[PDB]
């Protein structure tokens, strides 16, 4: 759902589609809006989580669904951090949905759509050339992240549930955030009745998706979605 | 503004007084209703924290006034968190009143009404017979009550800005928050206009006390003190 363009050897812009694809592109579609909503809710959260001290890809914006981001080195990673169980964690604790957890987790994936993204640990990323002292960068940050983005959000009646980051090094060797957050890469439930606000109204036909996502940056900014 | 009455050698009573003084006793008055209303609003957050894993000295409740708590070797601090810029902070970093902080700030004072409850660090702490082991334990505990208090509170649009907390040492050993957490030893701001819903009410004149307090407790139990 993203479009990622080159500009020189050190930024590039990241563009957001209307395109929606699940289930490995066995279930699309298109939403006229999804990449404006996206593109602006990601510019939302990369300047709240810099304004907090987080080193992150964003540059700037150039047109409603296209961001300025600095080229990195990316870790082949995606970087889960959960704060109630959803999804693929029923697989793997003997917890309901919904259930809140004591302290965010956090889940290492190997980034690899031929093995369909598996879980790693600290070993396995080893092997993958990632040393134990930048995973605990990593880590430390992405829990600083959840720790933010989950504040402002419950403030608005929105449970951060849980959400995915992708990380990558800059020029100097920092570990820098990246990718993308939106409701495409996060689970938003409403506080009061618990319906989820993002992509998983697509996964799983539960309502309308362009509402959702509208829902939420409504509530974030107290403005309908211009576009 | 509390009394503590001994019951035996591992308990005690926390009785919550309607005085509210400050600036050393040069500033006193009392408050119908106050001591209730901080007795309770100290239930709430011990039994939150409790639900946590905190270990407190809550033991339970004695009437509306008045606590069961579990009698501590107390350590001879207060252990302040700070989220947003207020009060002595203002004097001891370049950023105006209000300012969120990135991360938060935890200060030990010791607690000696005559030295006015110095700023210490960690080797004034040693001296004070607390070792660094200790100290880390505390601040561990502290940072997470901040954050449990902090986002209980933000949902009801409050903002926890800064407090003070206490803790002892039980029969086995194990570090326990004691004291009390209310309006009188944590700063409140509300979310939007953000003014105080706490002591600062009454240090300074900015309006009405029990108000506040009321508002404080109506906010978090959705029902008017009863
Ligand atoms: N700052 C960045 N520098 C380099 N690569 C990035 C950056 N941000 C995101 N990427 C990568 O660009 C790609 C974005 O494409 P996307 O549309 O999300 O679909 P896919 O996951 O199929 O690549 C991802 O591979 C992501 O890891
Ligand atoms: N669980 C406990 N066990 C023993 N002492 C405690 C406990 N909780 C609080 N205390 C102490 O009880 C005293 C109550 O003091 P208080 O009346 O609040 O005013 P001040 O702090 O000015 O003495 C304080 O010294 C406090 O440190
Ligand atoms: N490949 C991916 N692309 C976007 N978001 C993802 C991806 N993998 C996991 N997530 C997010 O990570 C969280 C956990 O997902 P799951 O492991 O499917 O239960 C959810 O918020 C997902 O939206
Ligand atoms: N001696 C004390 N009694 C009660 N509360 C205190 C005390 N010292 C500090 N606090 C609390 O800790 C926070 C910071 O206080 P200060 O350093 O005085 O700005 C405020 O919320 C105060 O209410």
């Amino acid at each position: 759902a993203k479009k990622m363009i080159p500009i020189d050897d050190d930024k590039l812009i990241m563009e957001f589609k209307d395109d929606a694809t699940a289930f490995d592109g066995t279930k699309k579609a298109r939403f006229k809006g999804k990449g404006w909503l996206n593109a602006q809710l990601s510019v939302i959260f990369f300047k709240l989580l810099e304004e907090h001290g987080i080193k992150t890809h964003f540059i700037g914006v150039a047109g409603g669904n296209r961001l300025i981001v600095e080229k990195l080195d990316m870790y082949p990673l995606e970087v889960v951090v959960r704060n109630v169980v959803a999804g693929s964690l029923k697989k793997r604790l003997p917890l309901p949905e919904g259930y809140e957890l004591p302290e965010p987790i956090v889940e290492l994936y190997y980034k690899n759509d031929e093995l369909h993204d598996p879980m790693i640990n600290y070993y396995h990323a080893k092997v993958l050339g990632i040393s134990l002292d930048e995973i605990k960068k990593i880590e430390e940050i992405a829990l600083k992240v959840n720790e933010i983005l989950k504040d402002y959000l419950a403030k608005k009646g929105i449970i951060l549930v849980d959400f995915k980051l992708e990380f990558g090094k800059d020029k100097n060797g920092d570990i820098v955030l990246a990718d993308e957050i939106s409701p495409d890469t996060c689970r938003f439930w409403d506080a009061k009745t618990k319906r989820s606000l993002d992509k998983d109204v697509f996964r799983f036909d539960k309502g309308d998706l362009i509402e959702a996502y509208k829902e939420i940056y409504e509530r974030i900014t107290g403005e309908k979605p211009e576009f």
